[PDB]
RNA sequence: CCCCCGGGGGGCCGGGCCACCCCUCCCACGGCGCGACCGCUGGGGCGGACUGUCCAGUGCGCCCCGGGCGGGUCGCG
């Protein structure tokens, strides 16, 4: 009751890094399918 | 006020403009050439992330570019 005022914590500038995983792009998403199919074949003639 | 045959015709002197040939402004429009500002799509380096049942591949960030493409705005010839 004698000091209800709130003093925010001082905001320090941060190193500005990224802990999260960025979203994959279309070119990458589309190229992975080409590798998955190609690797599925180049693994199939090894059995052949 | 004159002139040619009472009726038809011809002039009076100044000024500016267009006709032709010379020169030259600003503007409009179109064309050709050039330069500047924006847009789009090849290289290299750096940094980082990711993918692929062979070491290969794919964006993104920054920077430098040789460009290519195209239109707008601006400025010339």
């Amino acid at each position: 009751r004698e000091n209800p005022v709130y003093e925010k914590k001082p905001k320090r500038e941060v190193k500005k890094k990224r802990w999260n995983r960025p979203k994959m792009s279309l070119a990458q998403k589309k190229d992975r399918v080409a590798q998955k199919k190609a690797s599925f074949l180049r693994a199939q003639e090894r059995a052949a």
